[PDB]
């Protein structure tokens, strides 16, 4: 089985939003594939906050 563990693992931590404004990054908000809109939680590969941690990969 794969063990969960984030220490040695990430070494940034980015929280992101009060509301579904700010939580619209990890649902179907901003999943393009996504048909429905009532806030199922999209693939997390396709939704925007993938892209927001892709950005600051190659940034830093």
């Amino acid at each position: 089985n794969i063990p969960l563990d984030n220490a040695g693992l990430v070494k940034k931590t980015i929280l992101v939003g009060i509301n579904q404004f700010g939580g619209g990054h990890f649902t179907d908000m901003s999943d393009p594939t996504a048909t429905t809109a009532n806030g199922a939680i999209g693939r997390k590969d396709k939704v925007s906050a993938s892209t927001l941690r892709l950005t600051f990969a190659e940034k830093a």
